[PDB]
This record gives C-alpha cells, sequence and structure tokens, in this order.
C-alpha cells in the first residue's frame, strides 16, 4: 500500500521528507504527531518507533525511523533512474556523505542550540558558544559549495533537501552575511516549488519557539 | 589506486571501518591521525576534510568523511553479493536505518557523555543524566534484537559493525548485564575474528581517557 508518514512539520528532518514528497508528487498518508504535546511518547507510536522521533515512515512492512533513510527509500521507489539519488556509485556516495554531514554535524549542532533555548530560556543561552559551533557548519558548507553548484554535485540531490531545512532553521538565529556561496545556494533552493513544503513548518516552529520562550528571533 | 584510511583507532567509528576491512580482507593504506595531538586540524587534512574527523577515506577522487558512508562504500566495492550490505531493497533499508540510529542516537549520546568527561572532569559530570540517556539506547537496541540474532536481521550486517564499536565504548562505563538479548549479542560479536580490530583501539581509548582525566572506569581492573 501507499507510504505512511508520521510527522510534525516543525521538525526540519520532517520538512526534508515533505519537500521530496512534493517534488516527486508522491501519494502519502500523513499522520500528525504533535511534538509540543509530547505525542511521540504515546504508547502506540513508541511501539512503532522506540526512538520516539519524527519523521517515521511506514511502507508496507518497512518501518523507517530516520529522515535520511526515508529520503533514500522514497527516491529509490518513486524516482528510479532519477538524479536525486544518483545511479553512478561515486556520485551516490557523495550524496550519502553529505546526508551524514547533516545528521552528524549540522542537525546535531542546531539541535544543541535550539534545545538550549527551551531548557535554559533564550536570554540565558550561551549564544557565543552556539554561534561558534553553527558558524563552523556554515564555513564547511561554504567550502563544499566552492567546488559544486549544489551540495553534493552539479545537480540537486537528496543532500540539498536534507540540508536546506535545517539550514533555514539555523538561519532563524544566525545570518548568512559572510557566506556568499551559501546565500546563493539558499536563494536558489527557495526558488524551487518544493521549498513551499518547508515554509509552513518553519514559521510554525518560529511561532511555537517564540511563544514558549516569550522571546523573538532576530529579524 | 588502493583506498587510504585516515584513522585513530581510539575512535569508535574508525574501529567499525577497521572491522569491515578485516572481515573483507581489503588492502588499505592506513594513515594515523593523532587526535590527542589535534592532528585532525593539520592544514592538509583539514583541506581534505573540513569536518576534521576520522575515519576519512580517500579512494581515487572520492573522499568520504563519515564512517557509515565508508562502510557502505567498501561493502559495495568489495562485497557485492554479500549479506553485510544486502542487495534486497527492504533488507538494505533496514540496515541503513540502523546505521543512522548509531549516528543520530547511540554515538551522539556516547559522544555527549565522553566529551563531558574531558570538558568538565570525570568527578563533575552529571553521571545520572548520561546514564539515563545511554540506558535508553540499550533499551532500544534490546528491542531491535527481539526478533533476530543480529541488529538488522538473521545475518551480520554493517549495522552490527557500526553499533558494536560505540556499544563497547559505552560499556566502559555502563554494564549490559540487565539486557539479555544485548548481552548475548555483544558476547557473540566479541567471538568474531574481526572484533580484534576493536580490541586494541578500545583499550587505547580507555587508557587515554583514564590518564587524561585521572580516573578509572568502573569496568577497569
Ligand atoms: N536523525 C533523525 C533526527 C530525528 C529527530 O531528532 N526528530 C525530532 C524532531 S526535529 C523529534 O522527533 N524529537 C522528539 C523526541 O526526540 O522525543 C532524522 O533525521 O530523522
Ligand atoms: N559521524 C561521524 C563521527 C566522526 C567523529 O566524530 N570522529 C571523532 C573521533 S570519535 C573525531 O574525529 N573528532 C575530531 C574532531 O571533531 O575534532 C562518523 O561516523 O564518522
Ligand atoms: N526537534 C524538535 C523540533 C521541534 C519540536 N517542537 C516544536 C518546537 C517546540 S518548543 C518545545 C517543544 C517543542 C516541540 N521539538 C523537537
Ligand atoms: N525538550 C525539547 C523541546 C524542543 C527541542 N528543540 C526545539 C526545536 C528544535 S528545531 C531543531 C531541533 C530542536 C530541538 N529540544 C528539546
Ligand atoms: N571522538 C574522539 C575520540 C577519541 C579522542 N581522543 C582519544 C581520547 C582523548 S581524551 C582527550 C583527547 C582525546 C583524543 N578524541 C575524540
Ligand atoms: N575535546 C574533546 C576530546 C575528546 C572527546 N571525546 C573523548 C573520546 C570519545 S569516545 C566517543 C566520543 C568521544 C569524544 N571529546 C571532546
Amino acid at each position: 500500500p501507499k507510504p505512511i508518514l508520521y510527522y510534525d512539520e516543525r521538525s526540519p528532518p520532517v520538512r526534508s521528507c515533505l519537500m521530496l514528497i512534493k517534488l516527486l508528487d508522491i501519494d502519502v498518508e500523513l499522520r500528525f504527531v504533535n511534538l509540543f504535546k509530547g505525542e511521540q511518547f504515546q504508547k502506540d507510536f513508541l511501539a512503532l518507533n522506540p526512538q520516539h522521533s519524527v519523521p517515521t515512515l511506514v511502507h508496507g512492512d518497512l518501518v523507517l525511523t530516520d529522515s535520511h533513510a526515508i529520503l533514500i527509500h522514497l527516491a529509490e521507489k518513486f524516482d528510479e533512474g532519477g538524479s536525486l539519488w544518483p545511479q553512478e556509485h561515486a556520485e551516490r556516495m557523495k550524496v550519502l556523505n553529505l546526508l551524514l554531514f547533516e545528521c552528524s554535524f549540522l542537525f546535531r549542532r542546531d539541535s544543541d542550540f535550539m534545545s538550549a533555548i527551551v531548557r535554559q530560556g533564550f536570554a540565558n543561552v550561551d549564544v557565543a558558544h552556539h554561534e561558534r559551533k553553527l558558524t563552523e557548519a556554515y564555513i564547511i558548507m561554504e567550502r563544499y559549495l566552492e567546488n559544486s553548484d549544489f551540495m553534493a554535485g552539479p545537480q540537486l540531490t537528496l543532500a540539498d533537501l536534507s540540508i536546506v531545512t535545517t539550514l533555514s532553521t539555523v538561519n532563524l538565529m544566525f545570518p548568512l552575511s559572510q557566506f556568499p556561496r551559501l546565500r546563493r545556494w539558499f536563494t536558489a533552493m527557495q526558488q524551487l516549488d518544493a521549498y513551499e513544503a518547508n515554509c509552513s513548518g518553519l514559521e510554525k516552529l518560529r511561532q511555537t519557539m517564540e511563544s514558549v520562550g516569550s522571546f523573538q528571533f532576530p529579524s
């Protein structure tokens, strides 16, 4: 049967999957899991995904509990022969490598910063520390873009979808003034029709964060 | 052109790659990058890998900067038809899913703990907090083993290699006794000839941590 996506659009990895789904016009059933109400700890979802995280994809008997696996799976099933998840091995490995950068480096550091806001209160966060950690991510991405026009090569791939949602989230706080290649790439991503899938969730994330913490991100 | 692996065996993800290299008898040129001396910030390596992390693999013009990419690449190049990185799509996705669990959950939480020891000092670390976080990973892995002998199924896969190295590192601090499936899995992993590639580096990590932090892990003799 058709894929089922457990989601909360405020989640950047969720938005990456939403962008792919829109890009490929994949017919998917959406099941909302409200992270703010802690619905990821509901007995049935916990049983389904012990990591209590979104996105989660159920496709037949297959249960995927990580956005990067979901991106790759959906690409291989609904974009067979496509260039998003390249056929050529070396090209595919480059995309995979960036997907892991997003998971291990960019998202980890953005998560550290955003969780700190929630836990400590906006005014009490060591912003200088997190500015350093996240600017380091900006620097790395700028380096990757000095070689290729997109993150993992000359064409749009799954890596760009994964990275742009988290990047847009980091950019709620930290400006991209000093990173021209990154800004050019980000602007190009925003021109994509699929980028609309990132829009609603990013603003709902901003709304929820700002309401909970009684603060405002810099304009 | 043979693959080149930049490594420090104290690194758990490095050890996962070392294990795979031994399992598949891959001819690789090892290049030691001493993390304790901050050699990952040397100009040439930093230029190669702006993440300044090991393992890093150079294979022709391909530069891989994450152990999970390295594992998959080496399996696809040197173990086509093998069970480590299954051909069947559903099985392959299951392995991939578990590799990402290692990266996003298990290693992240072990990293948080071990880095805290170095940055705060062993005596000052909120051990109760990290014990909760890492016990959660134990529980999850126990669940994954409910229906199979190995992490992603009945056969040893890349997922087992990635997970066991970090697992053994967590086990330096937190015991596995109360997790029957996980304990028997770990014991079985230790029986593999390839597990030797985890032994040397694991002990070196223990020795370095204990020397730097002036402490002893509870598992130490
Ligand atoms: N590496 C995972 C990260 C998943 C993740 O952290 N999801 C967050 C939303 S941004 C979540 O579900 N948090 C709920 C929780 O951890 O309890 C992926 O890419 O899917
Ligand atoms: N997700 C990465 C993690 C790599 C990693 O964190 N390596 C550590 C060794 S355990 C490192 O090189 N640290 C050096 C640094 O960050 O400066 C992978 O699986 O390869
Ligand atoms: N990773 C992640 C992303 C989003 C969320 N949300 C939306 C914003 C907030 S502020 C307090 C709780 C929540 C639930 N949680 C975790
Ligand atoms: N308890 C708790 C509640 C929310 C969070 N967040 C805030 C929103 C985002 S955006 C990317 C990561 C996160 C993590 N962390 C921990
Ligand atoms: N991830 C990671 C793994 C190992 C290392 N090492 C070996 C142990 C220690 S204790 C202080 C520095 C180092 C260098 N660093 C970072
Ligand atoms: N500055 C610094 C030096 C070492 C570390 N470590 C210690 C060894 C290990 S084993 C898994 C993760 C880590 C991280 N972190 C930060």
